[PDB]
């Protein structure tokens, strides 16, 4: 019991996720990557031109 | 230390992001824009140097 005292932190979040919310997550994360990434491109065009 | 971080956004995110009908719908058109513009980034700086 201890040890599953421990170890019961640990546990989760993934589930709960992919029921939701995990998806979301995803998405989330795709579009600030998304963003960055225009930024970027944005960037070095001015800078190429 | 690059590659952690163009890496180091993917990390956490997905299935359940995938499965979401919409969600995941909307995280795989995400993926393949976030994909296109980094192709083009890679042709900006390819042309910049």
């Amino acid at each position: 019991m201890k040890l599953f005292f421990k170890i019961k932190p640990l546990l989760k979040v993934t589930r709960q996720e992919e029921e939701m919310q995990a998806k979301d997550e995803e998405l989330q994360r795709t579009k600030e990557r998304q963003q960055k990434a225009e930024a970027e491109l944005k960037e070095l065009e001015q800078k190429h031109t």
